[PDB]
């Protein structure tokens, strides 16, 4: 997984989903009065409308990413083996599930700060939805119109931090991620001085050669690094369109194509659909593996007890002239 | 500049167009009684039917790359101080301009064997079409349905390669490009064992390891290893469709976006379209930079002896539900 | 600087000093009864008896690395912004400054479980020598014939790591060092298979493609790398002497020449010395970038045994 | 194997031989009357002299490696595959075997020119010294005290390449190791600037961050790579000492230690010897990969003379 924030006409924040299959993923819309359900704290009746991609499970919104009314997002990532979720309940803290996370910040913070405060006082508990559906490891990107914090949950605690360039892929932990940053600083988007040696006429038969060093493989570090050179350099847009047309472009410099990434399944991981939430506007837009056609759903926060819920179209959608 | 062919269910052959700006493309049909005039040689009166995408200048059709109607696919990808355009005619050979050379070939030929028989007799020459649209250095992909070849016109002469890969990008030239792959053969699509010692406890904490050394820059080397490796592990679809969804993502491996590549004049390279031709269908499939949703155009029997033309559309056409 | 672990016919413990100047290092012998003087504790007057390189200032053995007579072995290396030295003393600890830290391990300590124990109870505080030779910030690998450690203090304390490859160079942090280590498992000492893929005829025209991947310049990370690859694949030595010519190869592969690392300053970082401690025969083989022949000495009460450094290549003219 | 130029107090050539065994390697010089005795052309009693490194058959002078009375080099270096030894004679030309082109060229020529015209003439014939030593492709340095070339004798005929920068390895052809040093263009001895982005603060915490992307293998490109970027930059050296202690530290950021490099038959690739030659004081210096310590002989019969290499740590005691 690579998700991103983008600063432009409007504020963005968005992310590819890589799996080895999709889980039936769609659009939910949670109104204000659809009631939250928790495994070990108090109901809550009223609350921020959501508009995000997940599944529903008893009558439950599962969420892979989300964000509210106020252009506050979460998405959750991979992040096998460091993410700790706690055999015990704590008596002054919020005791949440993973798969409750997004519904409790989402539902009742406004912005990044507010997010913070909760995530503070949180505990992870290792509870399942249920038997079919155990819990993974993950870790959370929570973005605003103005910035971003991960939360990573390990064996040392709630871990916090605020994203400087607004990316996150799955292992290593983000202070490993964000120092790995530092032996590309030398990488350009134009064609490099020779500084090997002026002993040798060096030639330049071709552009791009100042991107000599970046990594082009779907490991996390490769598109962790991929990603922001890709975003911290791509070219401001002039409209809310060519903004959301170049944060596609962004997520497909990373994204993973069916038959280059083979799981211990035998099955490839691919980039199952890439989204782009409009944060000030509060519009999703995302693209599916099989359809390369922007989807758009906003948010109307009206009100209403149900989930809504908007299937995936799974087929590319082809203008025949 | 990058080119591809695709073996599956039909048989494809497509390139990304990477330039600073839009000269305006379009779909250009020449029908079967379109009179092509050359400069030093005949006019042809009757020959195969092309779907391509480029510009009409003095109505005439100035393609970037294009098929006939034998599925027979020829691209002109950017080959600068390579290429070589003789100044001198020669008795015993057919003098054709490079901008005839698309014209030249699939007007008159079916398959890749007969393209190889025309080149053989080549003599592009040192002739512009005009003050507006000089000549710039050019190498070709040629390819049908079974094989394709590369021919390079350079100071020592027509060369013309059998392309073991379907790829092709810019300099350097292709026995340096082919030869260039060797160093990547440890190169995988899954976790490979720890080679480097057992003397120590190497970790996996991600997928896609197996990459890793793969280069991620759009220079024409990296971007002729990454289409290589990305095409070469792409999985197999069961539809024409799959295909055609398959063929776009690997072309998207290897994209320039706005602002990752910028020349001394400060010139931001992108990948102004992607197309996808089906050859067993004759059938044009393209995106642009600012339309994800693929555009698809067939070429039908004549008849005509009219150019027809359909502009591409610059704009991002979002299904909003 | 890079320091590497051998365990061989003997075993092994040593380093390249890499500066852009010359000390005037030398070889000091310091006798048991030597009495070393600390600025914050009580004297010791009969301690181990070390043998290192480094220089004297004020008839004090400023130890760059040094192994004792039970063959425990300390070496300090560059850690540049992360190492940390206290300007408080503390009651329930022993207050050492960094150049007394070799002498206050080697000069009690047998053994690296010995070491740590010692370097649990250890506060570095912030006095330099003098004026002339002031503090700068290093982290430590302390080694035996059995096993080594690494030390390093920073800002959020003193930090002991069991070393299971028997390397260390400078930044970053020691979990960083050994964690870049696991992006090169594909690495391989053979010519690989083609992985990439079997639709294309990859060609092999040479040896050594199973390295394509390992990193040849001199930063501390690929030093890192380069030495645990060069040192983890090393052929055995049948002998204590091959052990030792390995010993001298493997720090070769991650050593500096002048010219491919110019500083801040515009001065060319270079080795400008490796050395190999045999543990069990408690001897110091060295060379320096002047001098490629092996030079050794071994350590068997009051003064400090100095042996300078020759800065001539010494060439075996035939006729 | 990796071969080098340096020009700075005096003028030199070496190389490291990089193989996964031994073959006794000596130094030998070849006085001006020992007779050079060829396969298909006019014996040579009276040629200049050379010093250089090899074995004795069949008391002949099977170099690896020489120079000449007049510092003129040259180097045989693996080429496998790709070198072409003819199976017809040419009587327009001189019929040599490759393990008689070093006598060949070193006996009559005085400079780099004058090597460059022999070569012009030669067709290099497939005929083996003896069924124990059979051929192995090979291609050539040959250098003198101003520069060097590369003779490379393949399918497509006797190429010789001006080498503008005193570096050959093994495959690929010289065209293909030129052109593949424009991709480390960026590569730097000095901190680069940040020019990844001016939106985020990476931090350098060392030295040497300016070669990163410097390829660290041992096969023949990485060490081209590699021994080009050490060679090009390696400090000016202030006596001919000088410059001989920095000709071994360059050989030895390319040199092979036992281990890292497992051939077919699971056979060490390793540097048996490394040497540099002073072209105008005509002496050799070597190593070898079990000796550290420098030995060296200078070119001052018809006999041979020769002196072996010591396979053993000559080590000072204190
Ligand atoms: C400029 C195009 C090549 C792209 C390029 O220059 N690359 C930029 C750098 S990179 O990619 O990022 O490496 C080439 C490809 C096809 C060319 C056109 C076609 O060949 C058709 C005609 C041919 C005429 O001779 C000239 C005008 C022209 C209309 C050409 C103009 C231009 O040279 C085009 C459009
Ligand atoms: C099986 C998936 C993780 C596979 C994995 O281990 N990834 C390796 C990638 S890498 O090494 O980081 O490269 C996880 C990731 C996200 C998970 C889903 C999301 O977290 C959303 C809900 C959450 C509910 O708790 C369970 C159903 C579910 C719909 C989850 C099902 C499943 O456990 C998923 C799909
Ligand atoms: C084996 C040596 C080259 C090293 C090598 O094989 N390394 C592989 C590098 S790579 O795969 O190309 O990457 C070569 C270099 C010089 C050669 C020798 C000299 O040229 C002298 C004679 C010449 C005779 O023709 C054959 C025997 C011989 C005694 C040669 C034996 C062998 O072919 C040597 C020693
Ligand atoms: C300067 C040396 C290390 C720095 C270096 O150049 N490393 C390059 C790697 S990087 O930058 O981290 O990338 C260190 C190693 C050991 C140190 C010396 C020894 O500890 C002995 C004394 C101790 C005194 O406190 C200071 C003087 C001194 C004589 C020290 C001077 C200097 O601090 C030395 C010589």
């Amino acid at each position: 997984c690579t998700a991103i924030t983008l600063n432009g006409n409007s504020n963005y924040f968005g992310r590819n989903l890589d799996l080895d299959f999709s889980y039936g993923e769609e659009v939910i819309i949670t109104p204000a009065e659809y009631e939250f359900k928790f495994r070990k704290e108090k109901a809550i009746k009223n609350h921020k409308s959501l508009i995000g991609v997940g599944i529903v499970a008893n009558d439950y919104p599962l969420y892979f990413d989300a964000i509210n009314e106020d252009g506050l997002g979460m998405a959750g990532l991979n992040f096998p083996g460091n993410a700790y979720y706690s055999d015990a309940l704590e008596n002054d803290k919020d005791n949440i599930t993973p798969f409750e996370f997004i519904p409790w910040i989402l539902g009742q913070c406004s912005d990044v700060n507010e997010a913070r405060n909760l995530v503070e006082k949180i505990n992870l508990i290792n509870l399942s939805f249920s038997e079919q559906l155990p819990l993974a490891g993950l870790h959370w990107l929570i973005a605003d119109r103005e910035k971003s914090i991960v939360v990573e949950v390990t064996k040392s605690g709630v871990h916090i931090y605020d994203n400087p360039i607004g990316i996150l892929t799955n292992n290593p932990e983000f202070n490993y991620q964000m120092y790995n940053l530092n032996k590309y600083r030398n990488l350009s988007i134009s064609t490099p001085q020779n500084t090997f040696s002026d002993s040798v006429d060096l030639k330049v038969d071709g552009t791009g050669f100042g991107g000599i060093g970046l990594p082009g493989d779907v490991s996390p570090e490769s598109r962790f690094v991929r990603a922001t050179f890709s975003k911290l350099n791509s070219s401001k847009g002039m409209t809310v369109e060519e903004d959301i047309t170049q944060f596609f472009h962004i997520l497909g410099t990373v994204e993973q194509i069916k038959g280059v990434n083979k799981t211990e399944s035998g099955k490839e991981e691919y980039t199952v659909y890439s989204n782009c939430y409009d944060l000030d506007n509060k519009t999703l837009y995302y693209t599916t593996y099989e359809n390369r056609q922007i989807v758009a759903v906003t948010l109307n926060k009206k009100d209403g007890n149900r989930l809504v819920t908007y299937p995936f179209e799974r087929k590319q959608i082809i203008n025949k002239l």
